[PDB]
C-alpha cells in the first residue's frame, strides 16, 4: 500500500540510483534469499513495479559493477526472482511489450512460446549464460541452468556445434597417445612422421594449458593436461641430449594421459556420471582413508624394523618393512615366522594388530561411502555433470572464428508489438492441465 | 567342442529364469552385467593397456620379470586377484618410478573398483528392484 | 457440453472414419498420455460416446492398419484406457449388453466376475495378449 502511496506521487523519481548505482528493481534482486526464506513477496514487487512504470529503462540501467539487474540476478545466487525475470507474460496489451515470453502458435493443447535471447545468448560483453557458468561463488548453479531458456540453449549449441568439436578433439587426443605409446614401446623413418606431430600437439595443449592456467574441483584436469606436456617436452629435449633420464618422464607422461583420458568420458550421457563418481569421490572419501593408513604404515615400519633388526632377515631396513607392510595388506606377503627376532609374540601380535587395524579402517571408509551414496552422492554427480557440460560448450563457443558464431546465430528476429525485432528462440510444449481460451497470441495462423 | 561346452553351462542360467524365486536372480545378473560392469570393464582395460606398455619399456632394459608387453599385462592381471607376486624391480632402468607407477596402477584400480560399487549402491534401492 | 450437441443432431455421423481411417474412439486412444498429465478426461468421452449410441460397430471398426480400437490401445502404450476398455460394467439393462465384466454369482462380499476373452486370449489373428508382449516400442 505504501508503495503504491510513494509511486502516485509526480516528485517520486523512480529511476533514482543511489549511491551504490542501484536502482529500486537492482536492490529487489539484492534481498531475495530463497522461497521458504521469504515466501516470493520480492517477486510480486518486481512484478508491480514495473506494471506501475511501463518502460524498459529501469532494466537498462546499471550500477557502479556495470550490470543490468537481470545481470545482477546471474552475478548473484539469486535463482527464485531469474525464472520470474527470463520469462515473463504480460496479459495486458498496452504493457505487453515489456513480456520476454510471446506465444504465437497456440491452437489447443499445443502451443509453442518464444524466449527473448537479447542479453542471454552470449552475443553480448557478458551474458547471462555466460555469469552463471563462469561465476564460482554461487554454490546454487544446479537450479539456475534448468530455467527455460538457457537449458535448451545448451541443448541446441550442443546439438549444432559442440558434440562435433568434442569428438573430434577427443579424435587428435587418442592419435597422440597411441603415437606416444607407439614411440615408448619400441624404444627411425617412420619416427620422422610421428615425433614431429607429437611435439607439436604437445606443444599446442601447453600453450593452451598455459594461458588458461593464469585465469584459475572444476580446474584439476585442466592442471593435470599441462603438466603431461611438460613432461612430453622434456622427455624430447632429453632424446637428443645425451641422458638416461629421458625414459623416466617419457612413461609417466605416457601413464598420465591414460589416467587423462578419463576427462574426455564427462562429454558422454551415461559415463559422464560415472567419471564426476570417480573424481568426487576420490576427492573426498578416499583422501581421508589414504593419509590414516600412511600414518599406520610409517608407525608399524618403525616398529618392525627395531624388531627384526636383531639379527642382521625377512623384514630389513626401514624401506623393505614398509614395502613388506603393503604387500601384506594386498595378500602378496608371505608371512614369515619370525625369525632373526628378539621376540616372536610381540612381533606377530603387532603385526596382527596391523591386521586387524587395516581392516577395521577399510570397513570405515565402506562405511562413510554407503552413507553418501543414497542422495546426495547422486545429485551432486548429476550438477556436476550438467554444470561441466555447460562449461565445455561456452569454453568452445568462444573458439570459433567471428564470422562462425554469426554463421549459427541460435534465435530468430520474430515481429513483436509495434517493432520489437528481437532475437527469439521457440520452444513447441504441451499443457492438458489449463484450458484457457487463448486471448494474447502473436500469430492467427499456427505455423 | 569345449568353448560350446563352457558356453552350455553359461547358457543353463537361461532356465533358471522360470523359476519363481530364483529367476529375479538371474535378471540382476543380466541387468548388472550389461549396465554396471560393462562400463567397468573398458576404463580397467585401457589401464590394463597403458601401464602394460608403460612396464614393457621400463622393465625391457635388461633381457626379467615382466617381459614383453603380453606378459606384462598378464602380470598386471595377476597383480589385481593376488596371484602375481612383486618383485622388487631388478634388470630395471629406474627402480623406483617403476614400483610407483606400479602402485598407482594398484591404487587407480581400487578406486575404480570402488566406483563400480558406489554406482551399484546407488542402483540397487529402488529402480534395479522394480526394473528385475 | 458441446460434445452432446453434436450428438444431438441426426446430421452427425458417429461412425465417420477419418483419412487415416480412425472413427472418433480410435482418436481418443491416440490422445490419451497418462493420468496424471491429463488427469482421465479421456476415459469419461470413451464412456459417455458410447452410451450415447449403443452398438458394437465403433469398437469393431478399423483404421487403415487394421486395428480395433482395444487393439489400437494395446498397440500403443495406452495403458489408463485399457484398464477401463478391458473391463466393462454397464448398470443399464438397456445398455448392459455393451459390458465386458458380468457379475453372476453375486451373494455378498464373495462375487465372482465374469470377462471376455473376444479379441483378447490369443484365439484370432492378433490379440491384445499377443500385441503388449510382443511390442518393444
Amino acid at each position: 500500500e505504501i508503495v503504491q502511496l510513494l509511486m502516485e506521487h509526480e516528485q517520486t523519481d523512480i529511476t533514482s540510483r543511489d549511491s551504490r548505482g542501484n536502482n529500486i528493481l537492482h536492490a529487489l534482486v539484492t534481498v531475495a534469499e530463497d522461497f521458504k526464506t521469504q515466501n516470493d513477496f520480492v517477486k510480486r514487487m518486481y512484478d508491480m513495479i514495473l506494471l506501475r512504470s511501463g518502460n524498459w529503462e529501469l532494466e537498462t540501467t546499471r550500477n557502479n559493477d556495470g550490470l543490468t539487474p537481470l545481470q545482477l540476478a546471474a552475478k548473484m545466487g539469486k535463482a527464485e526472482i531469474l525464472k520470474y525475470i527470463l520469462s515473463r507474460e504480460i496479459k495486458e496489451k498496452r504493457l505487453r511489450s515489456l513480456s520476454r515470453k510471446f506465444t504465437d502458435w497456440a491452437y489447443g493443447p499445443v502451443s509453442s512460446s518464444l524466449y527473448d535471447l537479447t542479453n542471454v545468448d552470449t552475443t553480448t560483453d557478458n551474458s547471462v549464460l555466460e555469469i552463471t557458468v563462469y561465476n564460482t561463488n554461487i554454490d546454487n548453479r544446479h537450479e539456475m541452468l534448468t530455467l527455460e531458456p538457457l537449458h535448451t540453449l545448451l541443448h541446441m549449441k550442443w546439438k549444432k556445434f559442440a558434440k562435433h568439436m568434442f569428438f573430434l578433439s577427443f579424435c587428435f587426443y587418442f592419435f597422440y597417445n597411441i603415437t606416444l605409446t607407439l614411440v615408448s614401446y619400441y624404444r627411425g623413418w617412420l619416427q620422422l612422421l610421428g615425433r614431429m606431430f607429437v611435439l607439436i600437439w604437445a606443444m599446442c595443449i601447453s600453450v593452451k594449458e598455459g594461458i588458461a592456467i593464469f585465469l584459475l574441483s572444476d580446474a584439476w584436469f585442466h592442471f593435470v593436461f599441462f603438466i603431461q606436456a611438460v613432461l612430453v617436452i622434456l622427455s624430447v629435449f632429453l632424446y637428443l641430449f645425451a641422458y638416461k633420464e629421458y625414459l623416466a618422464c617419457l612413461v609417466l607422461a605416457m601413464a598420465l594421459g591414460w589416467a587423462n583420458m578419463l576427462y574426455y568420458t564427462r562429454g558422454f550421457q551415461s559415463m559422464g556420471m560415472y567419471s564426476v563418481m570417480i573424481q568426487k569421490v576420490i576427492l573426498h572419501d578416499v583422501l581421508k582413508f589414504l593419509f590414516v593408513y600412511i600414518v599406520f604404515l610409517l608407525g608399524f615400519g618403525v616398529a618392525l624394523a627395531s624388531l627384526i633388526e636383531k639379527c642382521p632377515s625377512s623384514y630389513g631396513s626401514f624401506s623393505d618393512a614398509v614395502l613388506e607392510l603393503f604387500k601384506l595388506t594386498i595378500g602378496l606377503g608371505d608371512l614369515n615366522i619370525q625369525q632373526n627376532s628378539k621376540y616372536p609374540i610381540l612381533f606377530l601380535f603387532l603385526l596382527i594388530t596391523y591386521v586387524i587395524l587395516t581392516f577395521v579402517l577399510l570397513l570405515n571408509m565402506l562405511i562413510a561411502l554407503m552413507g553418501e551414496t543414497v542422495e546426495n552422492v547422486s545429485k551432486e554427480s548429476e550438477r556436476i555433470w550438467r554444470l561441466q557440460r555447460a562449461r565445455t560448450i561456452l569454453e568452445f563457443e568462444k573458439m570459433l572464428p567471428e564470422w562462425l558464431r554469426s554463421r549459427f546465430r541460435m534465435g530468430e528476429l520474430c515481429k513483436v508489438a509495434e517493432d520489437d525485432f528481437r532475437l527469439c528462440l521457440r520452444i513447441n510444449e504441451v499443457k492438458w492441465t489449463e484450458w484457457k481460451t487463448h486471448v494474447s497470441f502473436l500469430n492467427e495462423d499456427p505455423g
